[PDB]
């Protein structure tokens, strides 16, 4: 649950998104702020809430609150600033897959894909999704940045997907540095993707795993701990053994060529064959899914709106507010899960078994 001055912190948030979506809300018992007063309100509402997938609305806002320290105005800032540049361009990339990166030929993308690079191999210690990423097969010319930057959102988007119900909204990175030669270093993903996730994926970060770093790496690490905030640069560990990283990460889910029990094979790509994806043309349960989604989203709004004006937070009235919230929120998650077979293009993960919406 939340303290009185945070639930206060949530409201406010939530208040002047609705004076942005012309939801009616009195917001003096808890105009369009300067970070939204740029912004297409329709567009904004509608990117908001396709983007919520399998987390609640207030855990999704509580993200950018405490990645800004419950100062309100900075986080309206960076939330506003995160729409501008979010629009519908990663649900795009997320909803094709590696499917449409196929059909539409996106050679670059295809071959971060094919070598595995970046690829989800389980869960760590506390049930967070874990990224395997081996700089030894990087070279800079095999892909554009924007090949390079497309490939990464898809594979952080792919993450969020393994989300554990009850369990932490973020994915640690094991980044593992055998082979790695100067051959392979590109200060330029490195930068995108410390800027990418500090101001567009708030708290999402669990554990950075640097794995078995080689000499030649300490002086690029002198440069690359400069660019680091200090809540990032606390999840850093270097491991240099197995049984280290054991303290972060089951045997079963690291590489058998690591030291674990993981048999994956991470030098052969099996792309999506597409055989899962019936339900993308049945277009018609589609709307209807979509159309119960909109209810629920005006339902929550109103709900929402109820209780963000009504005091005192002691009321029997306040109770099933917040309980109505909750079953709203559940109901919200409840149908994205339905909703997913319907738009997504089914990912290698959902055919290996391994992901579950
Ligand atoms: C999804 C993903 C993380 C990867 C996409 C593909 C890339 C960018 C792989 C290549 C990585 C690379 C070329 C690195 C060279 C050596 C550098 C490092 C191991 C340090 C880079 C990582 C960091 C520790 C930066 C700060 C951390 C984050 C993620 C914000």
């Amino acid at each position: 649950q939340l303290t009185e001055d945070q639930e206060v912190v949530l409201k406010q948030i939530w208040t002047h998104l609705f004076h942005l979506w012309q939801v009616p809300v009195d917001g003096t018992h808890i105009k369009i702020h300067k970070a939204l007063a740029n912004l297409d309100p329709q567009t904004t509402k509608k990117q908001f809430w396709h983007d919520i997938k399998n987390e609640t609305p207030d855990a999704t806002i509580l993200k950018f609150i405490r990645a800004r320290k419950w100062n309100a105005d900075k986080t309206i800032a960076m939330l506003g600033h995160d729409l501008y540049w979010r629009k519908d361009t990663i649900n795009k990339i997320i909803n094709g897959g590696e499917r449409a990166v196929y059909e539409n030929n996106e050679t670059g993308v295809i071959k971060n894909l094919e070598l595995q690079k970046a690829t989800i191999q389980g869960y760590d210690n506390d049930m967070r999704p874990v990224i395997l990423v081996r700089p030894r097969l990087h070279h800079s010319s095999d892909q554009t940045e924007q090949e390079l930057e497309k490939f990464s959102l898809l594979v952080i988007e792919q993450s969020k997907l393994f989300f554990k119900e009850n369990y932490p909204a973020s994915t640690t990175i094991l980044f593992d540095l055998n082979g790695f030669s100067m051959s392979n270093m590109d200060y330029a993903p490195v930068k995108f993707l410390i800027t990418c996730f500090e101001a567009h994926y708030p708290e999402s970060l669990g554990h950075l795993l640097i794995h078995k770093a080689p000499w030649i790496f300490n002086p690029i690490w002198n440069i690359i701990k400069n660019w680091l905030d200090p809540v990032v640069a606390s999840k850093i560990v270097f491991t240099k053994n197995i049984d280290e990283l054991h303290k972060f990460i089951q045997p079963q889910y690291i590489p058998r060529y690591l030291g674990g029990e993981n048999d994956n094979d991470l030098d052969h790509y099996t792309p999506p064959d597409g055989s899962l994806d019936v339900h993308l043309k049945d277009t018609e349960t589609r709307a209807m899914i979509e159309k119960e989604r909109e209810e629920l989203v005006e339902q929550f709004l109103t709900v929402t709106a109820q209780w963000i004006e009504h005091q005192p937070l002691n009321d029997p009235a306040y109770i099933q507010l917040q309980e109505k919230r909750v079953q709203l929120s559940t109901a919200l998650c409840e149908n994205y899960s339905k909703l997913d077979p319907y738009i997504r293009s089914r990912s290698v993960y959902d055919y290996n078994g391994s992901l579950k919406v």
